[PDB]
């Protein structure tokens, strides 16, 4: 049904990679899943997951167009997005302010709002979801892979299991509480702040004292880089890195407040190099650390590859391996004999009378001196149609070429010259014979002789 | 020369042929001089070399 | 170091296939000079410089 291409990014237990769609020739994004290296529930869950992926029409979230299973893999088809992560981007532009900061947070809140009021809960908001619609200018920010999200009940509160990702985790996720929607606007502080700053509110080498400060929602604004920023954006942050997830913003509301929506006079429009550098080693430290998660029931080291192959000439070119060896012309023949070659052509369409050859042996724009143009040079091969039509279309009459010369200049270029002599009858003859010396200039012109002039005297 | 007067000048060659030919050629240089009256142009003066 | 400016140009005997570049070289023009300068060698019975 399809045809995989290039790869565009991996998790732990799956590879995104381009591809088309056989008998339509549309091009989507396959995640494929290696169901092998999956617990049965995660296996199974996998159910779930193409669910909630064709239940969620957004313009801010990638859609599902198909689900396959196979023996040893699972085929997740979702829309192409080809402008990579938003976080990629922000370092690569020439001006990022808070009101920029605001226009890809809208979208986010937009996209999570939709999830919500589906009754889906992502769990797993982080940087490597948020994707760019294409590389044009202002392309929308997209959600993208939902493998740990969950369906809801309305508003109930759930113990859904301890999923996520240690920066971005809720307290009450922590804490072993019930939880739901809350779970995705804490990760959108996590987000917002790192999108203002470049650096997370919350990081600890060990995982323990991590989760004590998410806990205890133990995140400051430290002088230099926090002075600058709007009390505004600040307050937004505050809302959604609220500990209670029930005094917590919602996305609805998020999306209310003046940073947002008034951000024409809220969000400050000064460039913020520090965050575009301090993003850039974010965004490094991301690319080192392996997606794999603090442990699990197995003992394979990592390994796997694509390789290319190169094209080859098919056929039995020759016995021995010929690895790209520099080839010449085969065993054909003398270019000196060429030239002899394509002159007894001419001369013998010549006395055929045979114009349609010697039109394909000329250039249209062939050069002439011959006695019968008076001392003249004539271009063309409107003048020797005269003799073509008129006298050689015919008594006997034998040609004998004496003492040729051929001087080969490169590849595409050579000259002959050379004696012609015609014996011949005229009227009631009376055998007569006439002299006449000839020069031909040859040319190669795609892979064949033609004459762009020639002379000729005493005829 | 203005609006309403040219002059050319060319070799004129001809191909021909003779009785039972026998092809044969011949060479005249040319000169026509002409005027346009009443929007038309017309030779005023021709000159022949050689024919 | 010896980083002259004027480095010096050798070829081996190479293959010289067209080359149809945008810009418009003269060529022609330069064809014109050697004639040129053929003639006035030929002219001035210069026979070291017509060698």
């Amino acid at each position: 049904m399809y045809q995989l291409f290039e790869e565009l990014g991996k998790g732990a237990f799956s590879v995104v990679r381009r591809c088309v769609k056989v008998l339509a020739g549309q091009e989507y994004a396959a995640k494929i899943i290696n169901t092998k290296k999956l617990s049965a529930r995660d296996h199974q869950k996998l159910e779930r997951e193409a669910r909630i992926c064709r239940l969620l029409k957004h313009p801010n979230i990638v859609r599902l167009h198909d689900s396959i299973s196979e023996e040893g893999h699972h085929y997740l088809i979702f829309d192409l997005v080809t402008g990579g992560e938003l976080f990629e981007d922000i370092v690569a532009r020439e001006y990022y302010s808070e009101a920029d900061a605001s226009h890809c947070i809208q979208q986010i809140l937009e996209a999570v709002l939709h999830c919500h009021q589906m009754g889906v809960v992502h769990r797993d908001l982080k940087p490597e979801n948020l994707l760019l619609a294409s590389k044009l200018k202002g392309a929308a920010v997209k959600l993208a892979d939902f493998g740990l999200a969950i369906e809801v009940e309305g508003e109930q509160q759930a113990w859904f299991g301890f999923a996520g990702t240690p920066g971005y985790l809720s307290p009450e996720v922590l804490r072993k509480d019930p939880y739901g929607k809350p779970v995705d606007l804490w990760a959108c502080g996590v987000i917002l702040y790192i999108l203002l700053v470049g650096y997370p509110p919350f990081w600890d080498e060990d995982q323990h004292r991590l989760y004590q400060q998410i806990k205890a929602g133990a995140y400051d604004f430290p002088s230099p880089e926090w002075d600058t920023v709007t009390p505004e954006a600040k307050d937004l942050i505050n809302k959604m890195l609220t500990i209670n997830p029930s005094k917590r913003i919602t996305a609805a509301e998020a999306l209310k407040h003046p940073w947002i929506s008034h951000r024409s006079t809220v969000a400050s429009c000064m460039h913020r190099q520090e965050t575009v550098d301090c993003l850039k080693k974010f965004n490094a430290r991301r690319k080192l650390k392996g997606a794999i998660l603090t442990t699990m029931l197995a003992t394979r080291n990592f390994s796997g590859g694509k390789s290319g192959g190169n094209k080859k000439s098919d056929g039995v070119k020759e016995s021995s391996e010929s690895t790209n060896t520099t080839i010449e012309d085969e065993d054909t023949k003398v270019r000196k004999q060429e030239i002899i070659k394509v002159t007894e052509q001419l001369i013998e369409a010549i006395s055929n009378g045979d114009f349609e050859s010697y039109t394909k042996m000329c250039d249209p724009g062939m050069t002439a001196f011959e006695p019968e143009a008076l001392g003249n040079l004539v271009e063309g091969l409107d003048f020797h149609r005269f003799y073509f039509e008129n006298l050689w279309s015919s008594k006997p009459v034998h040609t004998t070429i004496l003492n040729p010369h051929i001087h080969l200049m490169g590849d595409e270029s050579a000259c002959i010259a050379y004696i012609r002599i015609t014996q011949y009858l005229d009227a009631g003859g009376i055998p007569r014979t006439a002299q006449s010396e000839e020069t031909r200039v040859w040319h190669r012109r795609d892979g064949k002789w033609q004459i762009v002039h020639f002379h000729r005297s005493g005829a």
